[PDB]
């Protein structure tokens, strides 16, 4: 699909594409290979989607985040740095970008949020979000306004979310331990919403018109990353870059990114990715032409990063850096962010509370562990005739009812429907491992082409029973756990948006309850 011979990069509209494309020209005059750089719009949604087809770009540039979902999903190539180009960058730059124990980037630059304020509006920016109304109400009478940054991302609204104990997930990483709806984010989470009710900002505002606000010289601060600096200096405002203000006495906590460059596994032109990426990016030439574009923030590269340490504008961004948490990796990042996106908008907008919004977005970002626990138990017991002895964790009691509930409800579809089980389970040769990896496939097609429902997806899970017991009759019981991944998998990637609308497996006790 991906044509040979060429290099295709994606990277985000925010960053230095020109510069990066100016490298591009320096890597096509040594080699004759042409390079074309590219920004779609939404491209970490685009690239996951088109990879899985063996298509997409050779090499996509996105913050560490996201990388393990596309590594877990097998859409990048294990890169294979020497220790000498390895020592070239930071170790921590190099952790942010390992998943399963394999290097899955080259990580580009580090990025955290900053306070960036007009110096001829406010010589002393505020220390605390608390003191940000009534510096608001000062400026009005001047016609100013105190702070406009993006409220379309929860990315730029996570520091204030995170600063009174609001956290993602407890740090390994803790994937059962979810922190959106504790009461540092609903505290967090209210104030925000309190700066909108009281006109102090604007549910609508979005990154576009925030940049235009604070470049224009209307607004005093705006929340935004080293990208953003380029614009500013154009705009000729006299502007700082400070430590975020604080909430409750407590630092604002922004999530750090590390711009990290995969190479797509489908990718026939790996080794020029690879020499690309090492030796005419990752230079001193290379990151100074991306950086004179768009600014990188704290970058990998040990020689050039000395360099740029002595800028007070690096040296605010690694202060927020050191106040904040680095971002998690794990495939289950994907769907924190679109649960906390839509918790903001809807708080931002009224549409719901934050009680409301907060609790939806704990369903969301639980829903992948809770869905697994219940399914791959179900399964297993089923197949083995004993249930599970340890315990269900954190939500413990949903996990309990549900299981109880599959198990009468699961239990009476595979008795009824046992013809056509034992029919369908026939009419597919189940042999190996990799007949397995052939039935997840089918199952996927099959569940995804028909309405969404509670009895549909109770039959998903029972036919997974069934071929459970199967899987263990053959002494095929190291499959079971992939099979249950599998029907987990397509539920909560195709189903989401109904399954936190049905209160996720509240629902699903309450719909089939006595
Ligand atoms: C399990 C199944 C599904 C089927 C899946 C499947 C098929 C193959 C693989 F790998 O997954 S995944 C899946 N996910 C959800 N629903 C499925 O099927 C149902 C319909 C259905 C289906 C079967 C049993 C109970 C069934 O009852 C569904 C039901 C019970 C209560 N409410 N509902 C909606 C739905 O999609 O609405 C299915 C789909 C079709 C099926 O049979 C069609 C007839 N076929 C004739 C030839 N013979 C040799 C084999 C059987 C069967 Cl057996
Ligand atoms: O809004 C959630 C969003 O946050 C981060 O994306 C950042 C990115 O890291 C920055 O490089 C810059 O481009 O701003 C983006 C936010 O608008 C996460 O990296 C991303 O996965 C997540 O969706
Ligand atoms: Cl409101």
């Amino acid at each position: 699909k991906i044509e040979e011979g060429k290099l295709v990069i994606w990277i985000n509209g925010d960053k230095g594409y020109n510069g990066l494309a100016e490298v591009g020209k320096k890597f096509e005059k040594d080699t004759g290979i042409k390079v074309t750089v590219e920004h779609p719009d939404k491209l970490e949604e685009k690239f996951p989607q088109v990879a899985a087809t063996g298509d997409g770009p050779d090499i996509i540039f996105w913050a560490h985040d996201r990388f393990g979902g596309y590594a877990q999903s097998g859409l990048l190539a294990e890169i294979t740095p020497d220790k000498a180009f390895q020592d070239k960058l930071y170790p921590f730059t190099w952790d942010a970008v390992r998943y399963n124990g394999k290097l899955i980037a080259y990580p580009i630059a580090v990025e955290a949020l900053s306070l960036i304020y007009n110096k001829d509006l406010l010589p002393n920016p505020p220390k605390t979000w608390e003191e940000i109304p009534a510096l608001d109400k000062e400026l009005k009478a001047k016609g100013k306004s105190a702070l406009m940054f993006n409220l379309q991302e929860p990315y730029f609204t996570w520091p204030l979310i995170a600063a009174d104990g609001g956290y993602a997930f407890k740090y390994k990483y803790d994937i059962k331990d979810v922190g959106v709806d504790n009461a540092g984010a609903k505290a967090g989470l209210t104030f925000l919403v309190d700066l909108i009710k009281n006109k102090h900002m604007n549910a609508d505002t979005d990154y576009s018109i925030a940049e235009a606000a604070f470049n224009k010289g209307e607004t005093a601060m705006t929340i935004n990353g080293p990208w953003a600096w380029s614009n500013i200096d154009t705009s000729a405002v006299n502007y700082g870059v400070t430590v975020l203000p604080t909430f409750k006495g407590q630092p604002s906590k922004p999530f750090v990114g590390v711009l990290s460059a995969g190479i797509n596994a489908a990718s026939p032109n790996k080794e020029l990715a690879k020499e690309f990426l090492e030796n005419y990016l990752l230079t001193d030439e290379g990151l100074e032409a991306v950086n004179k574009d768009k600014p990188l923030g704290a970058v990998a590269l040990k020689s050039y990063e000395e360099e740029l340490a002595k800028d007070p504008r690096i040296a605010a961004t690694m202060e927020n850096a050191q106040k904040g948490e680095i971002m998690p990796n794990i495939p289950q990042m994907s769907a924190f962010w679109y649960a906390v996106r839509t918790a903001v908008i809807n708080a931002a907008s009224g549409r719901q509370t934050v009680d409301e919004a907060l609790k939806d977005a704990q369903t969301g970002s639980e829903l992948y562990r809770q869905s697994l626990e219940i399914i791959s138990r179900y399964l297993r017991e089923q197949a083995t005739g004993a249930a599970d002895t340890a315990p269900m964790g954190a939500s413990g009691a949903t996990s309990r009812k549900a299981l109880e509930t599959l198990r009468r409800v699961g239990d009476g579809v595979q008795r009824n429907h046992e013809t056509a089980f034992q029919g369908m389970l026939r009419k597919l040769d189940i042999k190996n491992e990799d007949d397995v990896k052939s039935l997840s496939r089918v199952m996927i097609h099959v569940f995804s082409d028909g309405v969404t429902n509670w009895g549909r997806i109770v039959t998903l899970i029972s036919f997974g029973a069934f071929v459970a017991k199967h899987l263990k009759t053959i002494n095929q019981e190291s499959c079971i756990e992939p099979l249950a991944e599998s029907i987990t998998d397509v539920l909560v990637r195709t189903k989401r948006d109904w399954l936190v609308k049905q209160r996720g497996w509240d629902g699903f006790v309450e719909f089939f309850h006595v």
